[PDB]
């Protein structure tokens, strides 16, 4: 995954969202940066640095875990994906950014980040529909379970039976357990955070989503 000089197909993006793995130093009480390199080993098929909140890191602190997270997706050969931040997306030279409804425009942040991947978080066929316009490469369809309200795979299924062929990534609660239906449903992955970033074995975690995944891709 080098410099992009097109836009990223979506055959080659929904391969990525098979096991997209999402974390920032306050979901895990373990090493951050350890945790990202067991996902990885494991089978995460993407990352998503995500840096926010109370027990957060800031300043040049957040920088340097962001490149340090960065160094690890390389050596894996995995894509590093940004959340909210488009100016340090940029300065990474991350493989892409993501954005909510809240965040700045889908627009803009298309025109800034050039023929980098680009996510976006939609709760509604509307937010999917203008997602697409607005060039997105991906969507992140939820809160599939237990703020925003849950929408099982509700969404997921409307956005497929309008027969819209747009990556689609699920998020939220997405375990082990449940994460087979998001799928079948129609999603191209899952992601998850505390699923993985708080097992006791992130590695073997990672590797069982990887799994799972894959077999219920195929069937
Ligand atoms: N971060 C996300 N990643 C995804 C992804 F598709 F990548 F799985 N989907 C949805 C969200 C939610 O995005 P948002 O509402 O902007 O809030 P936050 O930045 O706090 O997550
Ligand atoms: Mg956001």
């Amino acid at each position: 995954h080098g410099i992009r000089m097109t836009r990223i197909s979506r055959e080659m993006m929904k391969e990525l969202l098979s096991v997209y793995f999402i974390m920032g130093s306050n979901n895990t009480k373990a090493d951050p940066v350890t945790v990202v390199q067991k996902a990885l080993k494991g089978g995460a098929t993407l990352y998503q640095f995500r840096e926010k909140g109370g027990d957060a890191l800031t300043g040049e602190a957040r920088i340097k875990f962001a490149e340090k997270a960065q160094a690890a997706c390389r050596e894996a050969g995995v894509p590093f994906i940004v959340n909210d931040d488009v100016e340090l997306a940029l300065n990474l030279k991350a493989d892409g950014i993501h954005i909510g409804q809240e965040d700045a425009n889908a627009k803009e942040v298309r025109a800034a980040i050039g023929d980098m991947i680009l996510g976006v978080a939609a709760h509604t066929m509307s937010e999917v529909k203008q997602a697409e316009e607005d060039g997105a490469d991906y969507v992140g369809l939820g809160p599939i379970y237990p703020t925003r309200a849950v929408q099982g795979v509700s969404l997921i299924e409307a956005v497929r039976r309008q027969g819209i062929s747009i990556p689609i990534v699920g998020i939220g609660g997405i375990t082990i357990d449940n994460a087979a239906p998001v799928i079948q449903a129609g999603a191209d992955g899952v992601s998850m955070i505390s699923a993985i970033s708080q097992a006791e074995d992130p590695e073997s975690a990672a590797r069982k989503f990887r799994e799972e995944i894959q077999t219920y891709k195929t069937g």
